């Protein structure tokens, strides 16, 4: 079980969604599943680059340790380091400008499960996991427009 | 949240006091409230400068994030990052070869918790912790020798 994407059209302007998606501390005010964010580390230039999550995995509560990077203007990497229940995720953000007000937020998720959980599952929980994101952040969009 | 210390005699070498003080990823083997602990960055030189420390109490999950620095040849000092229930947690150990083979371990646990609670009964709970994991060292210490 591995890769799985989610493409969302958000009533908002790439640098809105830019900052909802770097606001990491802030996750946890329109996000159900993350429970607690801090900033462990920045750059040079101020801008994060390691993580503490308090995340909700299918219930339980779990913590992840990820660094953060940035390829390019309107794109997010993370990458967990250390965290319960999964030995690997990756996940890339790309804010796709629409129109003004308009834009398409990419999430590809990359994961591998420390448990020998069956192919198809993974990737079904995975995709769970894309689909909550993106009603959160539609969510999060209406309370800041 | 003063400073508490635990200076204990420990019959081994030097050598092995600073192989098991230094092998996080082993804490969880020999002490029963530790679940896990990972290495999560290194040094230039390969030692461990950054981890990550399970505990668990009552069933109930604690992690803490630290950093690791080598003050001295024969120190190590950890300083928390960001944990549960802690604002600070800074901890030096000391290894001073005494005899031909045994050794002296000197402990500073220096910790702020978040909740208010009194300097007092900050310092009894450390020490507590102190005396916990001298007798957990002891016994991986007479775990590891012949």
């Amino acid at each position: 079980g591995h890769m799985v994407s989610k493409t969302v059209e958000v009533a908002a302007s790439a640098e809105t969604i830019t900052s909802i998606v770097s606001d990491f501390e802030a996750y946890p005010q329109w996000n159900p599943e993350i429970k607690g964010c801090w900033i462990l580390a920045r750059y040079n230039d101020g801008r994060p680059s390691q993580l503490r999550l308090d995340v909700e995995i299918q219930g339980q509560s779990g913590v992840f340790i990820t660094a953060v990077y940035y390829p390019a203007e309107n794109q997010i990497f993370t990458m967990l380091q250390q965290g319960d229940h999964f030995t690997k995720q990756e996940q890339r953000f790309s804010i796709v400008p629409l129109g003004p007000d308009s834009t398409l937020l990419q999430v590809d998720l990359d994961v591998e499960v420390k448990l020998p959980v069956p192919g198809p599952m993974v990737k079904k929980l995975a995709g769970e996991t894309l689909e909550h994101l993106a009603k959160a952040l539609e969510g999060r969009v209406e309370q800041l427009t």
